[PDB]
């Protein structure tokens, strides 16, 4: 699970399964090489967002972002590929999409906080937690 | 009940290896079709068999579900008014290499058997094929 | 004079709504048509009504004057050889649901109701209805 | 006119019209999730290019840019949304397109200064003036 | 051998001069087939009436050599199952303005006499272009 | 051969060329306004490898470069335009592609250092130079 079999978990938000931005961004992860090894589209138990936002619990918009995050169906995928972590983390571009750059994801579609239409691991150990949050092993198919 | 139709698209194993997800669901995302339901997977040999129970006396039946579950695949239930006859249209000919340029077929590949994506052919059919592949849990009405 | 042809192409409310203005002038550029006049405006009913006049005496007109007052419009003159009929090709059939693949309403309609985009369907028609919804101050020669 | 109903004028300049670039330009726009509010084609008058570029008149390429301005036609837009003034700002890129980043307007489809494609309000306060400029109050519709 | 097909492409100088390089060539790219050989050239006329013999008492055959020579063209030769009849379908009508959009002179020209793109029409054709333009040792098999 | 009529060597890599990238390649090129002034596909001589790369001779990997960009087939082309040099430089991104930004060549395909899709000269006496090594003067054709 390490060098080129690392892996990041992705995941498009509401905002960007309404506004029909799916294939948008599984292209630009597939043109960049990278493997799909699981995905599924699921509106989010809050059990699964709370454990999943768990370090921001005490933000006083935390309530606020359970709800949104909730809903609406959600893309959840596991891509794998060499620094794919970091790639995955370039690629989406700063939080607030206003200020993204263009070229990133965030920088050609949004332009608000919250609806920022997607997201990605922040780290190698936080994605062996993400993924094992959102995926059961059966999920995942190693080619 | 009209714009409630639904249909299932699949993307078949050469698809995927190819990298062509993302254009795929490109394309149906611009026509304006609702997606409703999605999620990759080895296809098991029972749900295949099931799949493809009207090609089980017909010619290379074993070398279909050979391709078919030499990798995974990723299934899709899209929703809208008059999706199953406009799936049809857009993928295009059997027969690749004769699909018309502007078709998912004709664009991506030159083969009869690889062929890169399925669509159900008619509405009941539909019904059949989703109820196959999915559990109603698994779909979300948005 | 040949290569002096002009038709009208109009985005109607559904394509501008949907954001699909980029993509239709797109395609019209990279066919090599020049674009000698363009604007995005709330289209009057007396415009409409003229507009429409041959439909005035059939089913559903006021459904049609309703739909295409329901928001802005984008109109556009197009120039170039051979430019009405190639634009019609280009739309596809009236009914998007059976339009092509690879043209306008083949990729991003699904309805016959709202299809997203108009072409007059004859040079005459196209010199009719440039001089209704342009003046000859608007349209630039380049 | 703040906050959500924010807006600003674009300009596709002579050089990003007759390279037939206009469907290019909208495309970036649409897809980010702006409100086209107004747009012409037109052939600016040098009266309203004058006061378009009026704290520039002192410049010795003044004269120039006017006539360049306009020598072709011109198409004016105006869009709308959230923090859409500073959006479009970095959307455009660098004043010198060979310095743009990829990835911003100028950056992908220019390499000089004075053609560079496409024209954006610096600010608010600027948008306002310029709009104004540009457009009568009865062709802008809101939706 | 079946998957060992040979066709010769070429876009003709005025696709290379409204720059449809890039495009044509990903057509071909995401249809699947692989590049075996490619180079810019400005075409030798001697290259251009052997490869044009058939319209050597045809109209029109000095309008053809002066536009086929009037700036460079882009020669490449693809290899792939049933490549020269796919390709044939993905250029579309000699006579673009009736070509269906989704085909390369569908989408980009306009013209029958600038039509952007050339490719073999029958696989002895191609054998006797892709001699005609390339040298062995400039053809690469990966 | 300044301003204007300024000139550069770009090539695809056998990794671009066999993820079949080229057409993606070139649309960039061309969308920018360059002018294509030179192409061929070949499978470079080692020869030719080992002055292209003559100064990393050096280096450990050297001898494993050389082997790699002799393994397929590459692009070569030419390419002319006002500050064609620097432009195309900034398009390709960072040697190590996983850390080039998104919207450059290397940051929306690759995630690899020696396979990072393609090479453009670094500099205008560079370009002289690697233009004559690829090129025949013969095979230059200027519009």
């Amino acid at each position: 699970h390490m060098g080129t079999r690392e892996r990041t978990l992705v995941a498009v938000k509401p905002d960007g399964v309404q506004r029909r931005l799916v294939g948008d961004v599984i292209q630009r992860f597939e043109r960049r090489g990278f493997t799909l090894v699981g995905m599924k589209m699921l509106q989010a138990p809050e059990s699964v967002l709370a454990e999943h936002y768990q370090d921001l619990r005490r933000k006083p918009f935390y309530p606020a972002l359970i709800r949104y995050m909730s809903s609406g169906p959600v893309v959840a995928m596991v891509w794998e590929g060499y620094n794919v972590v970091r790639a995955s983390r370039a690629m989406i571009g700063h939080t607030d999409s206003a200020e993204a750059a263009p070229g990133t994801i965030r920088g050609d579609f949004s332009v608000h906080i919250s609806r920022n239409v997607i997201h990605a691991s922040d780290s190698v150990e936080g994605a062996q937690r993400e993924i094992q949050l959102w995926f059961q092993s059966s999920e995942l198919v190693s080619w």
